[PDB]
């Protein structure tokens, strides 16, 4: 009976999160997105009145670009897709569950392998992440019985912490890195880290896509370097907060009579 | 010395995966990108050739497209974001780590506030994936002991394909709609599922957005029940699997002596 109240509470208390996060936001973003609406009429306005065209030819001319931009054309000198080092990127995207969208099959033949590729690397890098938390945590152990001089295992409070420094230092060294090099700024940066190291991938910004990128040669393999440390660090540190939830529900329920 | 080993035999297995991946994938769609490529450009020609305009006011034209593209405008009629149900469908986006890419953030302080809430609610949803995999094994061995009428927990391979085959059928189901009512192909629609079960998101194909959808009352409640229930499904698959390959990685280690 108490595994079921426990599910019951946390399906209850996660629908109220999702409400509350759903209003917050919205009252966030609203009128910025009106405004840019409002300005994008205007300039579309602006630009039929002027070469005396019409507005149906502008919508198939609109209609014909967004299928360009499916295709991978952008405005402003972008990698090819589809060779080796960019298909190496999109794999690499896809067997740890982040999905850019910035390259995405277009044929028949090329969706059942992306199914079954997929079906088989996700799980492998499911179990590489835990195998890698093992690790740290076994070498966390052995480092502090080293000092003090098993049993010495460390509490759930002390890997936490040490998690969330590892990830603030790993995304402030990236963001040093991302912001000359890309036209960026250091907050976008940092959001850019978080999102990426997160694995949900919202797309609107993406690194390494900028066709000459001077050396071109140490660029990715750090890009790969970082982008794999962050994941990592990421991934722990979600698995040990979910820990201390699960605990913090048990306290709920005893409490509760 | 077993672990550092299986460890990085994993590491190498993975390495390897990802090349022979990569060179099959160019394979499969380096034609069929080089021919889009061309089609625009010559679409791009006439258009040009034929409405007298030059190249530099078009690239920014398409440059303000982009800029009004970012923020929601579409060549077709689309729901608005930002309103209170754009909002939910973002978070519930946010929080399964899918991230389909249809509608972020813009302004600052809705970056700040997205980090706080993706880091507390993504271990949420993590545990709450682990306690529904803990109540299907339970509920399985109970109906097993009831129908033969503890030690009647069933195997992993039993429990494998259970979920294949609860996988394959909630996919079907689901494959059933969106066929007519988006007007997609069947196979597109399994690729669609596959993609937003596995929490990938690429963000090509996303449903429920078309401002008047008929009953739109109804549609949007299946929406969200079918895409839960995937979700926690093809997690715990990946679970299984990655429990296998991990048995796999001990038999090959046993016999390398
Ligand atoms: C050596 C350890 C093996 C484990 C690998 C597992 C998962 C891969 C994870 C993340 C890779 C992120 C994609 C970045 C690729 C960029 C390459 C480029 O810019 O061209
Ligand atoms: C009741 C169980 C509580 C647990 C919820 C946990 C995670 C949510 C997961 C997936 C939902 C994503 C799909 C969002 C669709 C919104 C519906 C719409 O407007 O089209
Ligand atoms: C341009 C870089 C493409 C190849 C980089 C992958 C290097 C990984 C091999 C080292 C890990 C064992
Ligand atoms: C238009 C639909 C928005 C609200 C749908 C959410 C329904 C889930 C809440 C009931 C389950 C506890
Ligand atoms: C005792 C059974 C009560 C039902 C629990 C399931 C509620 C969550 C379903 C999504
Ligand atoms: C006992 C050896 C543990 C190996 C740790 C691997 C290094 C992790 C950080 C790069
Ligand atoms: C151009 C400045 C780039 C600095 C990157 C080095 C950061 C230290 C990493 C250990
Ligand atoms: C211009 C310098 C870019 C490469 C710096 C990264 C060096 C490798 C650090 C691991
Ligand atoms: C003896 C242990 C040497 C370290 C193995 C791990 C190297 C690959 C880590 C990415
Ligand atoms: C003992 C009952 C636990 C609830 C099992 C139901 C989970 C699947 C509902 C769709
Ligand atoms: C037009 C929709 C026909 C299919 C709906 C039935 C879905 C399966 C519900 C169990
Ligand atoms: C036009 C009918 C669309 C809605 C069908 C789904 C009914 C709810 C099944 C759970
Ligand atoms: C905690 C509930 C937030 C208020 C809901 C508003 C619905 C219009
Ligand atoms: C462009 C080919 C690079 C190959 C990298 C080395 C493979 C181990
Ligand atoms: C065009 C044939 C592609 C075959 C994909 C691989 C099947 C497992
Ligand atoms: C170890 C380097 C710390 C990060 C430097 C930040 C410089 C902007
Ligand atoms: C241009 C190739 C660079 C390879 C980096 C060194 C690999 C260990
Ligand atoms: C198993 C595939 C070997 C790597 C192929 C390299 C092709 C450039
Ligand atoms: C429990 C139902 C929440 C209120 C729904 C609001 C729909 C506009
Ligand atoms: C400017 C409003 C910021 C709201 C987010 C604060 C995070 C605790
Ligand atoms: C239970 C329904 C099976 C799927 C029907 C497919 C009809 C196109
Ligand atoms: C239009 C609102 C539909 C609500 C579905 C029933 C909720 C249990
Ligand atoms: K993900
Ligand atoms: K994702
Ligand atoms: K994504
Ligand atoms: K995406």
């Amino acid at each position: 009976n108490e595994d079921n109240a426990r599910f019951l509470l946390l399906a209850a208390l996660i629908v109220l999160y999702l409400l509350g996060g759903a209003a917050v936001f919205s009252a966030l973003e609203l009128a910025h997105e009106r405004q840019a609406k409002q300005r994008w009429e205007e300039r579309l306005a602006q630009f039929s009145r002027g070469h005396q065209l019409s507005r149906d030819e502008l919508r198939g001319f609109l209609r014909h670009y967004e299928e360009a931009t499916r295709a991978g054309i952008r405005v402003d000198n972008v990698r090819p897709r589809w060779d080796f080092t960019g298909a190496f990127y999109f794999v690499g995207t896809v067997v740890s569950t982040i999905g850019f969208g910035m390259t995405t099959p277009a044929t028949v033949g090329g969706k059942i392998f992306l199914i079954f590729y997929g079906l088989v690397g996700c799980s492998s890098t499911i179990l590489f992440f835990n195998l890698f938390l093992e690790r740290l945590i076994t070498i966390i152990a052995y480092i502090m019985k080293s000092c003090h001089q098993a049993g010495w295992k460390p509490s759930v409070y002390y890997v936490m912490l040490i998690l969330c420094t590892a990830s603030i230092l790993i995304s402030c060294c990236a963001s040093a890195m991302y912001t000359p090099i890309e036209g960026w700024s250091y907050f976008d940066s940092l959001y850019f880290c978080f999102v990426a190291f997160s694995t949900i991938g919202f797309g609107d910004l993406v690194s390494s896509q900028n066709a000459h990128y001077e050396s071109q040669g140490l660029y990715r393999f750090a890009n790969f370097v970082f982008i794999l440390m962050g994941v990592c660090c990421i991934y722990s540190l979600f698995n040990v907060i979910s820990i201390l939830i699960k605990q913090s529900l048990n306290w709920i329920l005893r409490k509760m009579d």
